[PDB]
Parts: C-alpha cells; structure tokens; sequence
C-alpha cells in the first residue's frame, strides 16, 4: 500500500489540472485513470471545445472572467496558444427556446453586462460565412469575443507539467472503491491498495459508481452525444462557432451546431453536431460509441442544404459524453462530500459540468480543497447537490 497526499480518481484534462496543482504545490499526488490517458471515451474528445463569453446566468459570465488569467499562465508556461478568439455565431428564430437558450433573451443579457456583439441578418450570414438557403426572417448575432479551444495542446500541457512537478501518473488502473475516515481515505484498484489524506473524484460520469457505497447519488445525468467530422470544402473567410436555433420539427429539435474552424490545425477538418433530445443513460456503460444514424443523416444533409463550405459526407462520425447537473438551474458540482457523508470533506468532487472552459480553474479548486478543505473562489452556487432525501444529521 503506497501513500500519497493525494490520489485524484480520472486522468481526463480536470484530473490532470488538479494534479499538476497539487504536485506544484509541493505535496505528492498520485492520478489513477482506468484507459489511457488522451483517451476519446469520456467526456474529451476531438480536437476543440467553446468557449463563448454570452450567458444569461450571472455565474458563468463571472467563472468565465476568473478562468481567463489562469489560461493564461498556462499558455505561458507550456509555451502553447491553447485559446483562439475565432467569435461565437447564434442565429436562427430569435424566440424559440432551446436547451441552449434564446437568441434574443441572450442578447438581452449581453446588453445588460456591456458584451459586445454585431446584429445580423440572413444575408450577411450567408455572406461573411457562407451559409446558403436560410429563411430571410433569420437573424442572430456574432460575439467576436468567442473563442476555440485546443483540446490535445491543453491534455499535453497538463499531462507534461504534473509529471516535471513529480506528479505520479497510472493508466491502465481503475478505482473500484473508496472509504474515507478520520485519517484520510483508502483506496482500492484493480491492480493495488493506496493511502491517500483526501481524494479528488475527477472520474467523468462515474461518480456515482464510488458514491454509492458510502450512501451517497448525486442529481447528475450521463448523456451519449453524436459529432461528426467533416472535410472543409472550400477555403475559409470566416469560421466562427455556430448555433443554428429553429423551431422543431415533429421528429426532433432541428437544432445544430458547428465549432468552428481550427486555427492551430492545417484547417482540413471541422466538426459539428445536432443538439436533439437525447434521454439519459442509465450508467455510462450503457454508452454504445456509435453515433446514431438519424441524427447523423439529419446533420450532414442541413449542412448540405445549407453551409456548402464543407464536404456533408461525414469522415468520422463518433460519440462524447456529457454529465450535467439534472436540474438546468444547476451547472456544475464542484465541492467536497461533507455535506454527504461522514468524513465527507476527505473527498473532493468534480461531479457534473459543460467545463473544458473551466478546467484550469476547476483544477486550481480542486487542489485548494484537497490540501485547505478551503478555496478563495466562490463555489457556494457550485455545491454538489443529492439525489437523495435529505436525512442525516448536520
Ligand atoms: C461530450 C461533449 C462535451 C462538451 C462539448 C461537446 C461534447 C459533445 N462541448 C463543450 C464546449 O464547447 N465547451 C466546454 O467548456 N465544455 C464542453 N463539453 C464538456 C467538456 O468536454 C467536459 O466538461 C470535460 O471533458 C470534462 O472533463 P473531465 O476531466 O471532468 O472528464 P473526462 O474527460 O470524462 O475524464 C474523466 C476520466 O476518468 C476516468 N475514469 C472514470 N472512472 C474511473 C475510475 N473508476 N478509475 C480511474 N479512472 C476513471 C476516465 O477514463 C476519464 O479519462
Ligand atoms: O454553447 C456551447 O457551449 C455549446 C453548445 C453546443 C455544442 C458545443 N458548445
């Protein structure tokens, strides 16, 4: 049985922020991740992820605001651009009301905050970024704050940095219990036995499967979500992040989106994907990693019908899951369990969150409470919420 201070459950991009944080701290940590590490089969994958400064909820306007010094340093110390301001484009029915939100209630908010934004109408859509075939009546606007993020450059950023500040860093091992007590926690794997003084669960959509025997569920859902690859067409101009709102056919949402092009790429490929009602998995086991052929069909033949600046015909189609809080008026659980359970505050929780945008912050949080039980952020609207009644004593 090996100890360390710290043994962080998940090498995705928030285990390893955390780890490069507490390793640069000074304390030992161990990251236990059960694939390999860059692995495509949680939550990470592809090569981009947004990141848009429009928000209609107070909070991730203000997380936003906090997280971009700590891009920064990162950028800095692994010698790397990793964020690209390439704009963020909503356009479409500007009342229709999506899990994504409204158009006009967004801009409404941008008005309020002071966010810049340039009004446009289907014409100048189609113009700037080669949009085809839109309903005249579409409008939206362009926040040309938005940007893209390199997802692989951010993996092997943290990744290299945990290791130089001593980081111990396992793949091929999976966490199969945890007990935490007085003194710290003890931890099982497949493969041995550690002694930790607190453990961060940054394991994707799997926390549950550690919670559950120490009597406690978190209000998550696990959602399996299709993307495709697509071979750009014909050079680009302007290649925004996009959200196309519309209102719903009978069968599905008639909601897509595209990240936008790539600026750290050779600009060959481009993804995108539908934003249609999926139900939740019971247990990411469940997930299947195929990508369902309606949804794919639906996506590739709009992007046919209306943005000819790419090849419709799919490269690669595949799967990402989300874990969200299952209450829409709840965005993140990040905190520790001593609300949940005896000895509680020893586990420290990243349970459910739309974050890659928030991955140094969530990393610099999560080593704070691992090592002060305290952080100077505020994360009091952050508290990982129970599945469960509330019946223990407090
Ligand atoms: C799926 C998805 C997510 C997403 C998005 C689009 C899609 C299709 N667009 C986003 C965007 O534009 N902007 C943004 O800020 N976020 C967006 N997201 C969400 C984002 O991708 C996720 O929030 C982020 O990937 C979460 O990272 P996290 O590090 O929390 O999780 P993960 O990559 O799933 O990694 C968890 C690791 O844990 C390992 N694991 C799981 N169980 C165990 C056990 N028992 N033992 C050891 N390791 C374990 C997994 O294997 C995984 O590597
Ligand atoms: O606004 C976002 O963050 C978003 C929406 C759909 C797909 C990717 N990102």
């Amino acid at each position: 049985t090996e100890s360390y201070d710290v043994v962080v459950v998940g090498g995705g991009p928030v285990g390893l922020a955390t780890a490069w944080q507490v390793a640069e701290r000074g304390h030992r940590v161990l990251v236990l991740e059960r694939h390999t590490f860059f692995n495509e089969n949680g939550g990470t994958s592809g090569a981009e992820r947004h990141w848009r400064l429009q928000y209609t909820q107070e909070d991730l306007f203000r997380l936003t605001l906090e997280t971009l010094p700590l891009w920064r340093a990162l950028e800095s110390r692994c010698e790397r651009r990793l964020i690209h301001e390439i704009g963020s484009l909503w356009f479409g029915d500007t009342d229709v009301v999506t899990n994504e939100g409204q158009i006009s209630g967004t801009a409404a908010m941008m008005d309020k905050l002071s966010v810049r934004y340039e009004w446009l109408k289907a014409t100048d859509i189609e113009r700037r970024f080669g949009f085809r075939g839109l309903p005249r009546d579409y409008e939206g606007f362009l926040q040309p704050d938005g940007g893209t993020i390199d997802v692989r450059g951010t993996l092997a950023a943290l990744f290299t940095l945990a290791q130089a500040a001593g980081a111990t860093l396992r793949a091929g091992e999976t966490v199969t219990e945890l007990v935490p007590d007085a003194d710290g926690v003890s931890v099982t794997t497949d493969r041995g036995t550690y002694r930790a003084g607190k453990v961060v669960l940054a394991c994707g959509p799997y926390t549950n499967d550690l919670l559950e025997p120490l009597g406690a569920r978190l209000a998550y859902s696990v959602y399996e979500m299709a993307i495709a690859a697509y071979r750009q067409a014909t050079p680009v101009t302007e290649a925004p992040f996009w959200f196309a709102f519309q209102q719903p056919t009978p069968q599905d949402t008639n909601l897509f989106f595209g990240f936008g092009h790539n600026p750290w790429a050779p600009g060959e490929f481009v993804r995108c994907g539908p934003d249609f009602e999926v139900d939740p998995l019971d247990h990411p086991s469940a997930a299947t990693g195929v990508a369902d052929r309606r949804q794919m069909d639906r996506l590739s033949g709009w992007l046919r019908d209306h943005l000819p600046t790419v090849d419709p015909d799919p490269v690669r189609t595949s799967t990402c899951l989300a874990v969200l809080p299952t209450d829409p008026e709840r965005q993140f659980f990040l905190g520790t369990a001593r609300d949940l359970m005896t000895h509680g505050e020893k586990l420290v929780v990243y349970g459910a969150g739309w974050a890659f945008k928030f991955v140094p912050l969530f990393g610099r949080i999560c080593a704070d409470l691992a090592v002060e039980d305290s952080t100077a952020y505020d994360i009091s609207r952050l508290a990982p919420q129970s599945a469960l009644l509330e019946h223990h004593h407090h």
